[PDB]
RNA sequence: AGGAGUAUCCACCGCAAGA
RNA sequence: UUUUGCGGA
RNA sequence: AGUCUACUACUA
RNA sequence: AGUAGUAGA
RNA sequence: ACUACUA
């Protein structure tokens, strides 16, 4: 039952009255929103904003720091061993305690390196020992730290730790001074980084990365000096833990030289905290800033350079850890874009300095340098670009006080780099070398390879979780001065055409026209009434009628806000349990409709909480409230249904379908461009016209902050569908009405700070002076970030085709193609426009005659028509309250970007470096193979957007070696197979700490599960026909895996479960500490999932049976651990502790994996084929194209041409025909039909299920036990960059993988 | 002494004894 | 308010 | 630490 | 289907 | 929660 709701009336608008506006509009001169990138032009800018900048900021004469570790290396630097961090620990005790301290941080450290030395020897063996083998010391009280008593310090050395526990200002970068001091500081430290210390792909990476990057590398002090700090972050990583912490640690690497004190601090594992260091060393070639240095001892002419007490946050610290890794994977992807575009392999010093440049940036972790990064993707564009808002974008350039010498120096790279950028307008300098590039790809692609080193979140606890609210709170007051302005009428149901030609400056955002949104609606029609069949079938195929919190979003453990809390501020809550209070207090399980009807008078409530971005800017998005999450679901449910049957409309697209739908737009819009326009004369003359093309990479100004709502009401009621009634419309505008007005909450934290506050500034007191109660605050039109985003997205493309429709009647005489791609904001507008293709003799007269006819719009069509086109949209679209944004958009006859994805004719090219460089994130710390398959299947996203083989295969390679690194099983460390096992490295199964394929072509097309398979054959090979002892201890080993699994296929083929082989190890998850977890006793819910079986498939359609179903989905030990807010580090050491803990099951206890390996050794040692274990191995047994196929490298260069996005469809509804398998209740047999897409065959397709398995493994599934089991393994089409040439198969871009294995060189 | 910043923030919590 | 000793984050 | 759009792994 | 990771708006 | 042969 649809209810009877308000249905708006149309308003009758014509086109003509539009058109007639548009013709009023070009009659005159517009000043157009960008301006002409030019060389004088943006070098005025930076001269300009020089000037007036000496004022924005207090001069500043000391320049703060920017190198979080500092540190220098004179030799090849060994990475730390236990003997070697305890020998040279020793040696660095004995080194430092013949300085001389001056400084209280000088005399500290020698009052740590004293108590250090003076350690008994049983101090040393607790000392640097694993926490399973560890005893209590009274002096070294945990495995890596040691007590310092104040007892045990100088007086000097007490002050130090007094000043530790207990006015922006700018470097004046106007003066040539601090220009040349900065940059002169930061030449010399990337030139010390820059100094040299004194498969088929295995081969084509050893020949083309190893030995042109990673080995010229190798050499350089920015790689050893990124190996010390891994071992400097790794001895930080290990004092930061809960009991590790309270106390003092002396370490020390290459050879006593470089010195670690980690003082006293507050565990990283809790937030709000930072490790506390002070980090010595000989002055050498390296990370070394003297200005910024605590102390430069002398002793004997040496130099000794203590390092400032550095705080180092947990992000900051994982991301020094990982700062070599992130190097060098920057400067592979550098190295890979440079062979792209010069064709020619990077020069030693290229790679030296670009190595250099990236690890600094790794290293120097600011958010000052973040920002200005971020700032720069955004300039570079601008600069390349045609037009753009490059004055603005260098403004936003200055807005900042650069601080650090660093960022001077950056600063003065950036405006080198933007003014050479302006003077061409191919030649792309280069920000991090010398070398010039050829292609804009390469140059953006490097300085967001620069942007990405900077980890997410590097922002301020709570400078920028303040800033998340302004953004939204100023919009939130634009829209009440509009309100207060034009009478909360207009501004609300719309202002008409006659009062936008009365006023004018009514044409503005948050302000839209009621003519203009009812033809926008109307043009959209005239797509929609041709298939409004589909798009009504589209319709009522979403979840009207079917119930709530059965889709997974209505049930999932995302965020939401409960109810307004007695403190006042807003309840953070999970999605889930407002699904069970609202199940709890109701009979029935309400669909969206019905559950729309229970909840429209609540009000929109929410809260905004910081998405930890890169940007400078943190972009904190909503949380919406039930009733709020209801009426967007209707509303995005509608503008989803009818948004997928239109072509210019993105957001509805799939993932990276987009990219394939944008780029057949473009294909189609350079086809247009292939021709000559004709026009036609009175006396039929036809003049010919050049077609070309007009790119404008759209961005929006303030999108959902400073936009109607309302706009999408007189759409809705104005967008046609299919659907006889207009019952479902009138809901949708009802949900729209409902999101106009909405309860905004500042977070806690906010509150809190600003209550915490002796005095309050002038513009906090505005700012909270929009809140009138002390936490809440009125939104209006302003639909929060992301909430209407298919149905704001639907709405900019209506716009686009409203203005697409007014130009052509402006001008039929000119055919101008014209496509619009709007995702939700960002937009690519491609204007087809006519230039003449002489000087113009004709044109010129054509465009007097038509002004002079009465056209006197065509004065804006004569030069540059595709300004005019713009110009005309910019209006259109302010119509509907759409600000095409004057900084950051950005138009070019050639280039255009979308999505993050960047297109230059008909190539496109996204950048791959954020997988790569995001592939080093945490990882699930669940066990070794699942560890293991995560780490090197996140670079296979890589391959498919353009990673090079060999890049992709390093990243692999790094992956796996801090999985490894934290997991043992590492050659020499404790958990390493080969130590116990009597195979190598890489004949090892997974499970049982094997590496497996590190071949990324393997992991990119068969899979990280098809390791073990791989394995497996490998072995019965062996076994069939040479019959080996190494392939029998491999089937011993995969038998002893089974033995563990304690699974039993019995008779070959007619067991319980199917198997590989898995071990198990002690995941300890917590009961829930939630609300609606102890409503069910934990038994009613044993006995519930062992009778209800099909609910383990099925999401329950009743309240009865989904109340309990939540609660067993609340106390599941995965959800648990989603929803429990741990940290980094706690993952890190859970992962560590599978190093010496008793963590893996064997027999029926627990055991150290070094057991666990013993025990695997001794079973495979003893392993006998029984001749039916062969045959549960021939049923375990996309590899065929792999391990067939074979390339020559051709004596000639490699060309590189446009790359294009294709299809891959690696294999050939699969989740609920299971839940009819066991469906044996009346109300299970309707929840299973209400799920399952088509019901009428569901036995059709459980046919194939007891067909496929007895074909494939030959189990009886008829059994419960084993189709439980079946279940993940049946339950396992990607998107791919490729070069045009290659088509849109499967076996064409493996061909095309093969061919690019090598970079400089040809492969057929 | 750091991290963050033209938004006041983080940089350790409790206990018992002694000065 | 400093320290010492004991626990927790 | 949200909404969509996905991709990749891993788990009943 | 659930989790983890990543990317986009 | 570490310190291996560290891609
Ligand atoms: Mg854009």
């Amino acid at each position: 039952y649809i209810p009877d709701y308000k249905g708006m009336e149309p308003i009758g608008a014509n086109i003509e009255d539009l058109v007639d506006y548009s013709k009023d509009w070009l009659s005159r001169a517009r000043n157009f929103s960008f301006f002409e990138v030019k060389g004088t032009a943006v070098f005025e800018c930076f001269n300009s904003n020089e000037a007036n900048h000496c004022q924005r900021y207090p001069m500043s004469r000391k320049p703060r720091n920017f190198l979080l570790i500092q540190c220098s290396l004179i030799t090849s630097y060994k990475p730390a061993t236990t003997l070697s961090d305890q020998i040279d620990s020793r040696r660095a005790c004995s080194y430092i305690l013949n300085l001389i301290p001056d400084t209280p941080a000088s005399y500290l450290i020698h009052d740590m390196a004293y108590r250090y030395i003076n350690l008994t020897r049983e101090d040393m063996i607790n000392y640097y020992a694993p926490r399973i083998q560890f005893k209590q010391t009274q002096n070294v009280r945990e495995p890596g730290t040691f007590k310092l008593t104040s007892s045990m310090l100088r007086a000097e050395s007490k002050a130090m730790l007094d000043l530790l526990n207990n006015q922006i200002e700018s470097l004046n970068i106007a003066s040539h001074i601090v220009q040349s001091e900065s940059v002169s500081l930061i030449t010399k430290i990337l030139s010390d980084l820059e100094l040299n210390i004194t498969t088929v792909l295995d081969k084509f990476f050893q020949n083309e990365t190893q030995k042109y990057l990673i080995d010229v590398l190798k050499k350089t002090t920015a790689w050893h000096i990124g190996h010390l700090i891994r071992d400097i972050t790794e001895s930080l990583i290990a004092h930061s833990g809960l009991k590790r912490s309270k106390y003092w640690s002396l370490h020390s690497y290459n050879n006593g030289n470089v010195i670690l004190f980690i003082l006293p601090s507050k565990s990283l594992e809790v937030a709000g905290s930072f490790i506390r260091f002070i980090t010595v060393f000989r002055i050498g070639p390296g990370l070394v800033d003297k200005d910024n240095l605590d102390t430069i001892l002398i002793d004997g002419d040496s130099q000794w350079g203590v390092s400032k007490v550095m705080s180092i946050d947990l992000n900051r610290l994982l991301a020094l850890n990982i700062a070599f890794e992130k190097a060098l994977i920057a400067t592979a992807t550098w190295f890979q874009y440079y062979t792209e575009d010069q064709g020619q392999f990077p020069l030693q010093y290229a790679i030296r300095s670009v190595f250099a440049n990236h690890f600094l940036l790794a290293i120097c972790q600011k958010m000052k340098l973040c920002a200005i990064f971020d700032n720069l993707r955004y300039l570079i564009p601008a600069v390349t670009s045609l037009y753009s808002g490059f004055p603005s974008l260098i403004e936003k350039l200055f807005e900042r006080p650069f601080k650090s010498s660093l960022e001077v120096y950056i600063y003065y790279n950036i405006k080198s780099l933007l003014v050479a950028l302006a003077q061409n307008n191919g030649v792309y300098p280069s920000f991090m070398s010398r070398i010039v590039y050829k292609h804009y790809r390469s140059l953006i692609s490097e300085v967001t390879t620069c942007f990405f080193l900077f980890e997410k979140g590097l922002h301020g606890n709570m400078n920028e979780e303040a800033k998340i609210h302004l953004e939204t709170v100023e919009w939130a007051l634009k829209f009440r001065e509009k309100e207060e302005k034009y009478g909360e009428s207009l501004v609300e149901n719309g202002y008409m055409m006659w009062e936008l030609r009365a006023n004018a400056e009514l044409a503005e955002q948050q302000l839209y026209c009621q003519d203009a949104i009812e033809l926008a609606a109307i043009e959209l029609n005239k797509v929609l009434a041709t298939k409004s069949s589909v798009v009504a079938n589209s319709i009522l195929s979403k979840n009207w009628e079917e119930p709530y919190f059965s889709q997974t979003r209505n049930i999932s453990l995302k965020g939401m806000s409960g109810q307004v809390q007695e403190d006042g501020h807003l309840s953070s809550s999970v999605t889930i349990i407002e699904a069970i209070r609202y199940l709890s207090n109701s009979r029935h399980n309400p669909s969206l409709l019905k559950l729309y009807e229970e909840t429209r008078e609540q009000k929109a409530m929410a809260r905004i909480v910081r998405k930890y971005q890169r940007t400078e800017a943190d972009r904190g998005f909503f949380i919406t409230t039930l009733p709020t999450r209801c009426r967007l679901e209707i509303i995005e449910d509608y503008y989803d249904a009818i948004a997928k049957n239109i072509s210019e409309e993105y957001i509805s697209y799939g993932g990276e379908k987009k990219i394939l739908a944008i780029q057949g737009a473009l294909e189609k819009a350079l086809r247009w461009a292939s021709g000559e326009s004709f026009i036609e004369l009175s006396n039929h003359k036809f003049i010919r016209m050049k077609r070309k093309l007009m790119y404008v990479s759209a961005d929006a100004t303030k999108w959902s902050p400073g936009d109607n709502s309302a706009k999408f009401r007189r759409f809705t009621s104005m967008l046609h569908n299919g659907l006889p009634n207009n019952k479902l419309k009138n809901c949708v505008i009802d949900a729209l009405k409902q999101v106009y007005k909405t309860d905004f909450f500042m977070s806690r934290k906010l509150r809190n700070y600003i209550d915490s506050m002796e005095s309050l500034d002038p513009h906090i007191k505005q700012f909270l002076d929009f809140f009138p109660d002390g936490h809440h605050g009125e939104v209006k039109g302003n639909w929060l970030q992301g909430n209407l985003n298919k149905c704001s997205s639907l709405f900019g493309v209506a716009m686009s085709l409203l203005f697409k429709q007014v130009w052509t009647n402006l001008f039929p005489e000119l055919d101008c193609f014209f496509e619009f791609a709007h995702h939700s904001d960002d937009a690519l507008f491609i204007y087809g426009y006519l230039e003449p293709v002489d000087d113009g003799t004709d044109w010129f007269l054509f465009v007097s005659q038509q002004i002079q006819a009465g056209h006197l719009h065509w004065f804006s069509v004569n030069t540059e028509m595709w300004k005019s086109m713009f110009n005309l949209h910019e209006h259109i679209l302010l119509l509907g309250s759409i600000k095409i944004s004057p900084k950051k958009t950005t138009v070019s006859p050639t280039n255009a970007e979308f999505l993050s994805t960047f297109f230059e004719g008909c190539a496109v090219s996204i950048p791959f470096v954020k997988i790569l460089l995001g592939s080093l994130s945490d990882l699930p710390g669940l066990g070794y193979f699942d560890d293991l398959a995560a780490a090197q299947s996140r670079c296979v996203k890589a391959l498919d957007l353009g990673a090079s083989p060999q890049v992709a295969q390093l990243a692999v390679a790094l992956c796996t070696s801090k999985v490894e690194r934290l997991y043992g099983t590492a050659p020499g460390m404790v958990n390493h197979p080969a130590a116990y096992l009597q195979v190598k490295h890489t004949d090892t199964p997974i499970p049982l700490g094997g590496n497996g394929a590190m071949s990324i072509m393997e992991l990119a097309t068969a899979g990280i599960g098809m390791s073990d398979k791989n394995l497996l054959k490998r072995a019965l090979l062996g076994y069939s026909h040479k019959r080996q002892k190494s392939m029998l201890y491999i089937l011993g080993l995969f038998k002893f895996l089974m033995k563990l699994s304690d699974e039993t296929f019995q008779h070959e083929r007619l067991g319980q479960f199917s198997f590989i082989g898995k071990v198990q190890w002690k995941i300890f998850t917590p009961k829930s500490e939630f609300e609606f977890a102890d409503m069910y006793t934990s038994k009613f819910l044993e006995l519930w999932s062992s009778q209800h079986v099909t609910y383990d498939y099925i999401i329950p359609k009743g309240r009865d049976n989904l109340l309990i179903y939540l609660v067993r989905k609340l106390n599941d030990p995965s959800i648990v651990t989603a929803m429990t807010m741990q940290s980094p580090l706690q993952l890190r050491f859970r992962m560590q502790a599978k190093q010496h803990m008793k963590v893996c099951r064997l027999d029926g206890e627990w055991v150290t994996f070094r057991e666990v390996l013993a025990a695997a050794n001794s079973f495979a040692e003893n392993y006998s084929a029984t001749s039916q274990d062969m045959d549960l191995f021939q049923t375990l047994t996309w590899k065929d194209f792999l391990n067939g196929i074979h390339c020559d490298v051709i004596p000639t260069k490699q060309v590189q041409r446009a790359k294009v996005a294709r299809t891959f469809t690696v294999r050939e509804s699969i989740p609920a025909v299971i839940g009819y398998k066991f469906a044996v209740t009346v109300e299970e047999m309707s929840d299973v039909l209400d799920t399952a897409k088509f019901p009428d065959s569901l036995s059709v397709d459980l046919k194939t299920m007891k067909d496929g398995v007895y074909r494939e493994l030959g189990l009886d599934i008829s059994l419960p036990d084993v189709m439980k089991r079946i279940a993940p393994m049946l339950y396992k089409s990607r998107v791919v960059i490729v070069q045009g040439n290659v088509e849109g198969t499967a076996e064409a871009i493996c061909r095309y993988w093969l061919k690019s294995m090598s970079l400089v060189k040809t492969i057929r």
